[PDB]
C-alpha cells in the first residue's frame, strides 16, 4: 500500500533497559500455555509460555525458568520434568500455576485434576492437549533465567483438543478455520 | 481418545510439537549476502539482560550466516503476512530474497527488517548452544520497535490460524 508508511499506526521505540517496554514487545509474539511440573516429596507446577520444540533427532525441547521461581531449584534438584500443553478451556489450571500464586509449604495440586507421570514422576494435568515427559539434558545460561534443554522420553496427545493461546498478556482463542 | 507418541518416530513427534501454538517470525541478517528465514522457534528468555533465542537447523543456509555474523534481526509477522512467511520458508545461497518484499534497513543490526511487522528486534549474538539437530542462538536485544495496533500471525497443527476477536 502506497501510504502504509505514513499511515502506519503509532510505532513505539522500545529501550531494552525499560523493563515495562521490553515486556510489551516480548508479549507481541503469540504462544500456547503450558504447565511445567516436577515430582519429589512436594510436587510443583509453573505456568510457562517459554516452551519451545528444539530438535527431532534426538527429540529435544526447551523451557526457560526464572531464577526467581521456586521451580528453578526444584528442576536442578530433580532432572526430570513434565510439560502439559493446556487446552482452551483450562484457564483454571493456567491461573492456578501462574504468578507464583500458590507457594510451597502446602500441596499445590489439590484443586486441579492430575495423573502421575510414570517416566518423570511428575503430575500431568488432566484435560491437556498433550503431555510430554522429559529428562533434563543440558542447562544453558539465560540471563535472569536458565534454559533447560530436555530430551523427550514419552508423550501423549489428544488430537480433538485445541490449545490455549496467550498474547499481549492475555488469554486468547482461535478463530475457527 | 489418547494417542500415544513414540518420540523416536519423527512423524509422531512432529505432531505433538505442532500442538503448541506459536507466532511466526522472519529472522534476518545483513552482511555481504543478506538472508532471511521464517522461524517459529523464537522465544524471549530474559529481561535483564534482555535476551531472546532462536533455534536454527544445522543444515539451513541461515545457520552458516548466524555463526559468522555478530548481529541479527527478528521480525514478528502480523496476521496478514502469510505471503512473507511463505517467501522466506526457497532460494539458493546466491539468489536475492528481498527484491520482491518490503523491508527497511535496521541501523543497529545492519539487517533488513520486514515492513508491516508487529515488532522488530535487533540483536547481538551472545552465545551458541547445542540443540541436537539445531543450534540455539541466544541474542541480546539492542533495540526494538513495536506496533501495538497490529496482531501476530499464528501457527498451529502445521497450519496458519487466526485469533478470534478478543471478547
Amino acid at each position: 500500500n502506497a501510504m502504509s508508511p505514513i499511515i502506519a499506526p503509532p510505532a513505539e521505540l522500545v529501550d531494552p533497559k525499560d523493563r515495562v517496554q521490553l515486556r510489551r514487545v516480548f508479549g507481541d509474539f503469540p504462544t500456547g500455555v503450558t504447565v511445567v511440573t516436577v515430582g519429589g516429596s512436594e510436587p510443583r507446577g509453573m505456568t510457562a509460555n517459554s516452551f519451545t520444540s528444539v530438535s527431532l533427532s534426538p527429540p529435544l525441547v526447551l523451557i526457560c525458568v526464572g531464577k526467581d521461581a521456586v521451580m528453578h531449584q526444584r528442576l536442578t534438584a530433580l532432572p526430570t520434568f513434565a510439560v502439559s500443553v493446556l487446552e482452551a478451556g483450562q484457564e483454571k489450571a493456567a491461573r492456578h500455576f501462574a504468578d507464583h500464586s500458590h507457594p510451597p509449604g502446602v500441596d499445590q495440586f489439590d484443586t486441579v485434576d492430575w495423573v502421575l507421570g510414570e517416566e518423570s514422576g511428575a503430575p500431568l494435568i488432566a484435560g491437556a492437549v498433550a503431555h510430554l515427559e522429559c529428562a533434563i539434558h543440558r542447562l544453558y545460561e539465560g540471563g535472569d533465567h536458565t534454559i533447560f534443554l530436555g530430551e523427550v522420553i514419552t508423550a501423549t496427545r489428544w488430537p480433538a483438543r485445541e490449545g490455549m493461546l496467550f498474547s499481549g498478556g492475555r488469554f486468547r482463542r482461535f478463530a475457527p478455520d
